[PDB]
């Protein structure tokens, strides 16, 4: 016996929008000129990110701080999305939430004023060379101990009655854990849904069984699905090179793509001691896990149906470039054993497969090509490894 996986290039799933991370030049230091290139270029030694997330500061005097990094990302081919943490203080009021006093929410009489704030940010960025791809209603409205809370009902009212006035794609609701109670009302209201452009979600503590979303599959035509913030499996200091811990990053991305049908996967801080880029400006193990997807599965490629878990501890995803029907497969082997599988790609003309491998001891190493037996390809996966086949 040898386990088999089949990649079905005719069974198209979601179109990939891209991968990236956060810049926050108010809370932490901005990316440097070199770091911007390492993040958003796709050359040797670069992450290949194509999505930058930024924050919408409540104080407009901080907006200028975003511009250089956002513009450089765009020069390098990325798109930029922005999320607010709080409205300006003159729009906020306090309330008691589950017995905890002094919590913040948007005043019910300030929904229109909040639209204007968001539009002012969009306009400021446009005036300074940054055409935002999208703007969000609220970062983590359901985990707002340290920012602004929105109930599902409040979020729905905004999406239904106000968000059509926003001069940008609208992203919502960015639940901290992809809690469907925050998004169901939007999807179930035709006007709110019409005003939505991107269903955004974070993945903190989101289990695999909570990654599918039948209601979105039913109602989300013409809407994008983005995982707009996570770090996994922790934010421990100086953890970004830990192995085999870093394989959790690859596995989480596999799960987002295959179990969640996500079109985008966006880390928290790009440069951080637990992030994809270390403080010394070089790529971490966690960053190489991202790169196995980001450098190869380019915007516009389409995920296809493929045997997702062909043998225990082995996870496989595949995407296709519609321009030439070429294929990118990302295969994770979490076992301490080597694993040999057959990969069948019926109907492909491809016969030579290149492979790049990361383990605890090498990063995106180009290994020997594999020559196919017709439309089947036999591959031995090193222990505790990620391999991208192209």
């Amino acid at each position: 016996h040898m386990a088999s996986a089949t990649i079905n290039l005719s069974a198209e799933k979601q179109v990939i929008r891209g991968f990236g991370g956060m810049n926050h030049p108010v809370w932490i230091s901005d990316l440097t000129p070199q770091q911007r290139d390492t993040a958003f270029g796709n050359g040797e030694g670069q992450l290949g990110f194509t999505i930058l997330r930024i924050h919408v500061d409540e104080n407009r005097n901080n907006w200028s701080k975003e511009v250089a990094t956002a513009r450089r990302a765009i020069e390098l081919g990325a798109i930029v999305s922005a999320s607010p943490w709080n409205p300006p203080s003159n729009m906020v009021e306090t309330f008691t939430r589950n017995g905890v006093p002094n919590q913040k929410r948007l005043r019910y009489d300030k929904y229109g004023d909040y639209v204007q704030h968001l539009n002012d940010f969009v306009a400021y960025m446009k005036s300074n060379g940054v055409d935002l791809y999208a703007i969000s209603v609220q970062n983590e409205p359901d985990y707002a101990h340290e920012w602004t809370w929105w109930t599902p009902q409040e979020m729905l009212r905004f999406m239904r009655d106000y968000a059509g006035q926003i001069n940008c794609r609208v992203m919502a609701p960015e639940s901290f854990q992809y809690l469907k109670n925050m998004s169901d009302p939007i999807l179930n209201d035709p006007q709110a849904l019409a005003n939505l452009d991107i269903l955004g979600a974070h993945f903190y503590g989101t289990t695999v069984n909570n990654m599918p979303y039948p209601l979105f599959e039913q109602k989300g035509a013409g809407k994008e699905l983005w995982m707009t913030e996570v770090y996994v499996p922790n934010s421990d200091s100086n953890s970004a090179d830990r192995w085999p811990e870093a394989l959790e990053v690859a596995h989480n991305m596999h799960n987002a793509l295959v179990e969640g049908n996500f079109q985008a996967y966006v880390w928290w801080y790009i440069r951080r001691s637990y992030g994809p880029m270390k403080e010394d400006g070089t790529i971490s193990k966690r960053g190489y896990m991202m790169a196995h997807y980001s450098k190869f599965v380019r915007p516009g490629y389409v995920r296809v149906d493929a045997t997702k878990n062909p043998t225990y501890n082995v996870y496989l995803s595949a995407c296709k470039n519609k321009k030439d029907n070429s294929v990118v497969a990302v295969v994770i082997n979490k076992s301490t054993e080597a694993k040999t599988i057959n990969i069948s790609v019926p109907g492909t003309s491809i016969r030579k497969w290149e492979r790049y491998v990361t383990t605890g001891s090498k990063n995106l190493r180009k290994e020997s090509d594999i020559n196919a037996s017709g439309t089947t390809f036999q591959v031995t996966l090193e222990p505790q490894s990620v391999t991208t086949f192209v």
